[PDB]
């Protein structure tokens, strides 16, 4: 009567109307927006390394580690000074996507502090993996920004 819908971090079923599901959207969505990026032909290297970045850490709630430099990476990235009007009324399509991306991962992040509050989820979400997929949006907007 209650649906119910699987969840592959816990291994099984949740209510559908859980939280969970909303931050697995917005990281798809971001991999998606990223993906996009990568369909655009421009700065290919740098857009899959921070696509395997995200990856990585949203596959740690259940696994999934950086290496070193992506941590690096990750710890040297401060989030920089912006004007998204000036990026929208040119409309490079790459930078759009990436930005949208880290609109993404910003939700995603929010979500995940909700998700933390929940009895299925507040020993598994840890505030690392937060501040890692946080990390990983200042540096979208760094290289959208580039």
């Amino acid at each position: 009567m209650d649906i119910k819908r699987y969840c592959p971090v816990t291994d099984s079923e949740l209510p559908a109307d859980h939280v969970y599901f909303k931050f697995r959207s917005e990281i798809e969505a971001a991999e998606a927006y990223l993906g996009l990026a990568i369909s655009e032909g421009i700065k290919v290297r740098e857009t899959r390394e921070i696509l395997d970045i995200i990856d990585t850490v949203y596959n740690s709630l259940s696994d999934s580690k950086l290496n070193d430099f992506q941590e690096k990476r990750l710890n040297f990235t401060e989030e920089d000074w912006y004007d998204i009007k000036e990026k929208a009324n040119n409309g490079n399509r790459w930078s759009l996507y990436m930005f949208l991306a880290r609109s993404a991962v910003d939700s995603a992040v929010y979500w995940s502090y909700r998700m933390k509050e929940t009895e299925e989820f507040k020993e598994i979400v840890k505030e690392e993996m937060i501040s890692k997929l946080l990390k990983a949006g200042y540096v979208i907007l760094r290289e959208s920004l580039g």
